[PDB]
């Protein structure tokens, strides 16, 4: 079902830090939707493996894997949409099993042919292209960049759409909306101000994400 | 490792009686590198499961729900080879490898996508042909039996599943020049069990009788 419990644990790790979000086993397993018991025996397993270690955090080694996997599922992304064509809603699910049995070998010949890609088609940036040595190491968070839930908090106005978080994509109806409406990566949108939905408006017309969903997605402010 | 247990041993039969060979457990144990224990464990559960028979001579026969499921594993496994051969450019030798995992997480969505975006292909790179296309909604002879009755001039058609587990022997027919679409020479040998010696257009090389009889050819 997850393909690799240990690589989904990896990468959910790494999503909830890409949100600003403190790793906590309560909400591994509310997003893995994986039992209490199970999260416990799996963090446990994984420690063990010298892959993660206050109080959740990564180690050199789970880091590194972590990313790998990331990569692979964001190259599988720009690949789906790129060149296969399947429906902009419907990749992510796709990728999320992609991306645990892709080689670094089929890798390097993604990046040449989809030409040195560095985010995916949901703007979020692929990592870890040094450590497959193609390209340049990026940050998990780009410092420039604000949150829907947190302009609106602050007031709202006009901002440009650049990633929608991992999380989010998990959502095809969602993506649906957010991809009518305009609310895609390289548009423009209005953020109205206000545990209360945020009112997200582009050019076509606009919709209600939920503070969860407004704080996963992350634009530039004009 | 596998990626999906019961999707590679379902394929491995359907494999087995592609290649023209006896299913059993002992095959199974020799293509996935399982040990004895787990194969015979993994044959019960998934005839407890409708998935396989066990008949009297020992040897395993797919239901037509096994069938059915081994198919479309195989049609993602080929498609799969056709995008990593014809579009992606990965090597000839490594993409069976590719396929090998990539099979268990393809969508039918997905496969729909790639039979547009490969034009309708009916074959593998390997020549293997794409069962199950229907369901989705979109005389050949093997060397060593052309060897042992005399050999001569034959076009290579497919090489199967068990050939492409090893790179280096793929390297080796990159080659010389065996190869889906090329004319080879089939050297006729008079003992069973012996090398057959096969002649492409870039030179020869010698195939084990399991590997010979693994490739299947067109005699001109
Ligand atoms: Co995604
Ligand atoms: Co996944
Ligand atoms: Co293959
Ligand atoms: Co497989």
């Amino acid at each position: 079902d997850l393909i690799d419990t240990t690589e989904m644990y990896l990468r959910t790790i790494y999503d909830l830090e890409e949100e600003g979000v403190v790793p906590l086993r309560a909400r591994i397993a509310e997003r893995l939707e994986q039992s209490g018991p199970t999260v416990s025996q799996t963090v446990a397993r994984m420690e063990r493996d010298g892959l993660l270690t206050e109080d959740l955090e990564l180690t050199k080694a789970g880091r590194a894997r972590a990313i790998s996997v990331m990569r692979k599922h964001r190259l599988a992304e720009r690949l789906l949409v790129d060149v296969i064509g399947l429906e902009w809603e419907q990749v992510h699910l796709e990728a999320c099993r992609w991306e645990h049995v892709m080689s670094e070998a089929v890798e390097r010949k993604l990046v040449k042919l989809l030409g040195n890609p560095t985010t995916s088609p949901y703007g979020n940036p692929i990592p870890g292209l040094d450590e497959l040595g193609v390209g340049d190491s990026v940050e998990p968070v780009d410092t420039d960049l604000r949150r829907v839930d947190e302009v609106a908090r602050s007031g709202g106005g006009r901002a440009l759409v650049c990633r929608i978080a991992e999380h989010v994509q998990l959502d095809p109806d969602l993506m649906s909306e957010l991809k009518k409406v305009g609310v895609v990566p390289g548009n423009e949108i209005d953020i109205v101000a206000v545990n209360k939905p945020i009112q997200v408006q582009g050019s076509e017309g606009g919709t209600q994400l939920q503070p969860g969903i407004a704080h996963a997605v992350m634009v530039r402010v004009k």
